[PDB]
């Protein structure tokens, strides 16, 4: 039973963060990047290394304690950091053309971003079942070729940074009533990166009831992917490239029974 | 004759639920997947296997039993489940290019559902006429050469799973009076995938008179179909890719004369 | 005339529900829905194409019940396109993206048109190169000179014949068209992809600024349409432009005019 | 000029409808809408392009009725259409196979789409691409160009007062300027980027300012532009040649008294 | 505490200006353009050269003197400045296909503009924390691994024109609060650039809470960026092209305590 909006100056906080964006990061001079993707023989040989996989990013934010009264998140403010680094078309790349500038980041991108009162709550689902994730992520278990599609067995809780990989876990739309998330997969091997900055823009995450999350435990759950594309190496190696996001949510306090 | 909504707690009901995608299955390990590709000589000789063949979806929902009253369909909101597994371009794949990361899925796509009070109603319609469907499929019987613009004979109804090849069947634009649907062919070898996800949308299934699809027997009819793309092993052959597809829909109770 | 006030009760509505076949040039017993292979000619001066290689517009004139000032007035539209899917049939004697791939889809320069009217649709021609002949059994723009590239005023025509009015040669005319509400869009490049949305929840309102819609005369309707959804290449690479059959619903009502 | 009440009645409205030609070069007898085929210099230094390689704006004066209280005509709405689109589907002349056995390529690449309506002519802002393009005799074009001139010189002030003279690629609108005229135009660039052209009859573009003001025609004149580059068309050999449409409008005036 | 507004004839003023874009000018005859862009052999060894490296463009306007009052910006209309300009395909260029016109600009594109009542906040952020950033422009300092992805020493104001490169720094989302900012990053070696003209389009600066940015010591900042793309000459060898943005700004008295 949601009821009434406290009001008064004491009534409202807000939080800012960034998340990094969690890559591989695969030695000390790549935050930032995955390492060099490699593609396996065959569905049953795939073994991806850890430095390979794209990970969810997520903070878990404490807000002021309260107690019944809840914080109610009502307004998020994002960006992606650092657009214009994908400008450096000068470094360690490979010619486009014969004297060519480099070829810039592109290629399969998913940015991806939610606000909840809990953790976001995640469905496994894999390309392809003979996956063998590797020892330091957390995966779908027992996977078998139903996983393909749908196995309703492999429900999981976005609670641990750098650890599920992007690639095996989406929100779980059977659940996450108390979130509100947000994403793109724009897919292809040449597509053109396309972001807008902007601090002109807000969203609201009042649900059709004039509800915002509700912070269980007064915690804020913050997660975010933005794999920006593939950076290709001279030789034609590609990594992946990821960018921090910026958060500022607006929270109000609300009484519930 | 649609009369007044019945109110009171016991007046709504919802449905959540999936479908899995129907891509063809050519084995124990391609859920998801149809079989590879492959070009007949001439028309004449188009001879599909089954296997071949993305099919249509359809689950049909029991509602709580009624009796007139009628359980109206209001709202949808609807996700494909699974769109980050389109990041796996390390397994069983082409490189793009020297020592690059594998071709990912792209090409062609359908992406459809439906809501209805009863059947989805199909008219067929072909890209050749004497292409010959397999056995295990429904499809346009008698086919002409008027069946590759149009023949009024080719009707039916969705109404088996796993069996309506996309190919050949559409939405009936002359009937589903109380069906609501949507769907968008994406076309072209190389077109990228654009999946977004999101729990904040929702889909109003009321026409212009404020009246959902009326389930008939209370049942609600779910249709869709996902074609993301296919899918490029090492020596270029191609497969169709599918990805399931979530629903939630609100009804509430109508009384009609 | 004057337009007065719209007639109500149940007697006052009807509506119009067909398809509109496409007219591609349909060059043997099996090709419906297809044009002849395309050909290049050598120069600007020999262009000459076969008949069964140009798509024409579409055109039906529908009978609405007799009235009789009364006459029915279009009001609103719902329109598809009708066998989205059938692109999706990529193993039929194409050619093959890359070695072991699957065959490459209708793509290409596409065409989509529609219009809905109380008239015949009145057409002005514009040539892409006037030294085209185009072939017997076509309505095409006449004594065209270097200035029939651009605009030449003479070349004024009605829509009133199915599959005789090539879509190249021939636009909607601005000057004219009062009694008509026309819609298209021309996408081109040889490797453009089709986006083709289907649903039966969109309608377009067909009243002008003044709340008046197309007005029949002499009980007709007249639907017009072009769907030239791109071109199919065959093993050989050879190509032919596919189209696809259109769908319109129009609800009308019966207004009194002076 | 204080701006005062709009004139009602009968006699207070009047319509202007006319087409203007695009002027893409012409370069013979025969290719009427067409531009010479592009030929590129060896250094920025010998640019030098003919004339009849230059797509140009093209612009009309259109006299209306006769009014002198000061009163004058008001543009309050366009309709206008881009007219011939559908000659793009003319890929069997003369053209370049896109493979053996293909169709001719369309016509595609670099395209840009404008018009204009005020009530005097469009007021232009120099800029060049490369300030030692010489530009040909018959046109005008930015004088004294400086390498300043690749970026903001604001020497270059123009009007766009002749068809068929000012080249599209040395000229813009000018922002500092045009008060009463109202503008619209779209650059997309690439070698391949296709052309995607709408046509219809159903949509009008309201020509007030924010304050409810629509251009006033001095002198009783009403002055059209517009440039409609489709693309280029690409030859057997490889030439290419830009290719343009005529464009069509439709403007409602109504009579404005001012003081 | 933002007050009332002033009215009357003598409450509102109004800037117009453009600024030049500042791509690196490497001769006397290339202004609006970069040096040829080259391409580091490792990541280790980048270390562009200052005519090769956009810069953000920055204008201080001195406003009327008001003392409190401030000016309050209220309304911008801005365009770029000579967008036919890419219609050159006849200088210089490297033709797309024997016999055929040059390619023109395309690649990627940077498009910015901000309007505030003091210098724009930056964030520095570095696509390789290798890069030695040249003598003559001002750049992260002691960049770590970090700053590839966000590191909060990098903070700095937009003061000074043609010297803060594009490629490492962006707005500050955790600041800029009396500055509206507004940016897009079009990447791809062959993206098409999409300029659009008119004189009828205006954005409104006003926040949430009616407000502008308050110019403070009677200061207008603007700052843009327009890269459009990159120019390829007859050898294959890319630079940067960018165009000038013009801008005018409504401005108003209002009181402030
Ligand atoms: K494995
Ligand atoms: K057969
Ligand atoms: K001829
Ligand atoms: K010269
Ligand atoms: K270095």
């Amino acid at each position: 039973e949601v009821l009434e909006v406290k009001t008064g100056v004491d009534s409202i906080t807000e939080v800012e963060c960034f998340l990094t964006p969690e890559m591989g990061d695969p030695d000390e001079h790549l935050r930032g990047f995955s390492k060099s993707i490699s593609i396996s023989d065959t569905f049953e040989s795939d073994s991806p290394n850890k430095d390979m996989l794209p990970c969810y990013s997520v903070a878990r934010i404490p807000l002021p304690n309260l107690n019944i009264l809840m914080w109610e998140a009502v307004t998020l403010k994002t960006e992606v950091i650092g657009v214009t680094t994908l400008m450096n078309v000068h470094s360690n790349g490979q010619a486009t053309h014969d004297n060519g500038a480099a070829k810039p980041v592109q290629g399969t991108s998913f940015h991806f971003f939610s606000v909840g009162g809990e953790a976001l709550e995640l469905q496994g689902v894999v390309f392809n079942y003979r996956t063998t994730y590797p020892d330091g992520t957390i995966f779908p278990k027992n996977a078998t070729v139903q996983s393909q599609v749908m196995n309703t067995e492999h429900k999981a809780y976005l609670d641990k940074n750098k650890a599920y990989p992007v690639e095996c876990w989406v929100p779980d739309p059977t659940r996450n009533e108390n979130t509100r998330y947000f994403g793109t997969l724009t897919g292809g091997e040449n597509v053109p990166p396309v972001l807008h900055i902007t601090n002109t823009a807000t969203t609201v995450l009042l649900d059709e009831f004039g509800v915002g999350p509700l912070c269980k435990g007064d915690n804020l759950y913050l997660s975010a992917v933005d794999v920006c594309g593939m950076f290709t190496n001279r030789s034609g190696s590609q990594q992946w490239r990821g960018l921090s996001r910026y958060f500022k949510v607006q929270l109000r306090k609300r009484r519930v029974k």
